[PDB]
């Protein structure tokens, strides 16, 4: 339900909704930005700048840790207790049950990037706050200490580099952040465009493939197998932290900035947070995930968290919400400040944390075929795997089985393949 009769492309900032006085509530996952100590530009600061062209629109910001679970709970209460949230892991088909359509994708495609990401039946329901790549954060000082001269481009190269970090430095070669279910489920984001160079892989190939997690016999250093085995080998070889069950995310940022951690597998949004986390921001870099496909590396551009607007609020509140979202996207500088690509479609400016991406082919997952937009979500749900769905529990299990030598990676992938295989057949 779009109760405002105006779409995002039609909003002209400064002279749409200038009459409005209301209070909107913004839920998001950036707890760090909801504090005055935040090293960068925090939420209060963005809003103050917003209230300089919409001084009558008050923005209250709520943030929760374990945001993935808290936003999903609120969403299912299906009330008007929130105006904007970052969209949690809901099937693309339910969007209309909870969110205002910003406009039709073909029209949104003229004013924002990734317009078809949070889209269903031709309407865009979410706008990425930032465009991010799936890569690895790395401490250049730790890499230098170990004598690493070329960034690793293959899983074998990466393991050999981790070994050198373990042997020659005091750093954790790869810090798992096991305790954060979202940091573990982050590994699902690398198995498609990065592992295959195939934009159709995530939404077409993967849900029509019965055993997608098996080793690729032709290109064994590629495809989902190679990604999950990277994490498995790093742990089983003893190149991750002493005790995965004691990892702490906030202090991991400080440790990494101080050179106590060499690498963390996290999207490009993590680069600024690592930089700001101590002195030595210039020790923090970002590298493509170490998979090469036919002699070229690939990195998918996808949205960070996408702004969704509560279908249940009044017309004035939807208007104010959409204005704020458009301001965040077009005026705030949030994307640039948080290390990412602006979603505004009159701007590209590949942020600075990307020189090591000079020869990487950046890609965006293609949409499913017509009538198959649901297919990946159906297989996912039937398989109980939760690929790219915050089911970080299956990733934690990789860590636990590698560390306790309970199963091989091929046994793990085999189990997953059998759950997946039945789900694909069933759809
Ligand atoms: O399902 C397949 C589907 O994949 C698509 O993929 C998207 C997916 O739908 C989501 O949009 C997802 O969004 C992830 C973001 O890209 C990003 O990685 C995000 O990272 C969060 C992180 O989860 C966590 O909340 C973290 O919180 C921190 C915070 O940053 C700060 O440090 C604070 O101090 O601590 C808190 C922790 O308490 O913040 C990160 C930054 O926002 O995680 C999102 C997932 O939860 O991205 C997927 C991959 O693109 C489409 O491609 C589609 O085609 C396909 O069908
Ligand atoms: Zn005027
Ligand atoms: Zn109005
Ligand atoms: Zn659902
Ligand atoms: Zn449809
Ligand atoms: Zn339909
Ligand atoms: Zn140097
Ligand atoms: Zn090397
Ligand atoms: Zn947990
Ligand atoms: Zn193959
Ligand atoms: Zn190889
Ligand atoms: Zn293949
Ligand atoms: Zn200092
Ligand atoms: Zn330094
Ligand atoms: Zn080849
Ligand atoms: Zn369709
Ligand atoms: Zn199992």
């Amino acid at each position: 339900g779009n109760k405002t009769g105006i779409t995002y492309p039609e909003i002209k900032l400064g002279e749409t909704g200038k009459d409005i006085k209301t209070t909107i509530t913004f839920m998001n996952n950036r707890t760090d930005m909801n504090l005055d100590t935040y090293p960068g530009k925090n939420w209060k600061s963005y809003i103050e700048d917003f209230n300089k062209m919409y001084p009558n629109i008050t923005v209250k910001v709520q943030t929760d840790s374990n945001y993935a679970d808290s936003a999903l709970t609120r969403l299912q209460a299906n009330n008007d207790s929130w105006d904007i949230m970052m969209i949690p892991a809901v099937d693309k088909s339910e969007f209309s049950n909870y969110f205002v359509p910003y406009g039709e994708t073909s029209e949104m495609e003229k004013v924002i990037k990734l317009a078809d990401e949070k889209a269903y039946d031709g309407q865009t329901y979410g706008i990425a706050n930032n465009g991010v790549t799936a890569g690895i954060v790395y401490n250049k000082k730790v890499f230098e200490e170990a004598g690493i001269k070329e960034l690793p481009k293959t899983p074998e190269e990466f393991q050999a580099d981790l070994k050198l970090i373990k042997e020659k430095t005091k750093a954790v070669p790869l810090y798992t952040n096991f305790v954060e279910d979202w940091a573990m489920g982050a590994w699902d984001q690398y198995i498609a465009g990065n592992a295959t160079g195939d934009p159709k892989f995530m939404n077409q190939v993967l849900p029509t493939t019965k055993e997608p997690f098996k080793k690729d016999a032709s290109a064994p250093d590629t495809h989902p197998y190679a990604v999950y085995k990277t994490l498995y080998d790093a742990v089983a070889n003893g190149y991750t932290e002493e005790d995965y069950s004691t990892t702490d995310w906030e202090s991991s940022k400080g440790k990494m900035n101080n050179g106590e951690i060499a690498t963390m597998v996290l999207g490009a949004w993590a680069v600024p947070q690592m930089k700001q986390a101590g002195d030595h921001p210039d020790d923090i870099g970002y590298m493509p995930f170490p998979i090469t496909v036919d002699g070229k590396q690939y990195a998918t551009i996808a949205g960070d968290y996408s702004y969704g607007i509560n279908k249940n609020i009044s017309k004035e509140k939807q208007e104010a919400s959409m204005i704020f979202v458009k301001w965040m996207t077009e005026d705030s500088g949030f994307a640039k400040n948080e290390g990412g690509i602006p979603i505004k479609a009159d701007d590209e400016s590949m942020p600075e944390t990307y020189e090591t991406f000079s020869d990487v082919e950046l890609i965006t997952d293609a949409p499913a075929k017509e009538g198959q937009e649901d297919l990946l979500a159906n297989v996912n749900s039937d398989s109980e795997l939760g690929i790219n769905n915050g089911n970080g529990k299956k990733i934690q299990d990789i860590v636990v089985d590698a560390a306790n030598r309970t199963r091989t990676i091929d046994q793990i992938m085999d189990e997953w393949n059998q759950k997946w295989a039945k789900a694909v057949e069933d759809n």
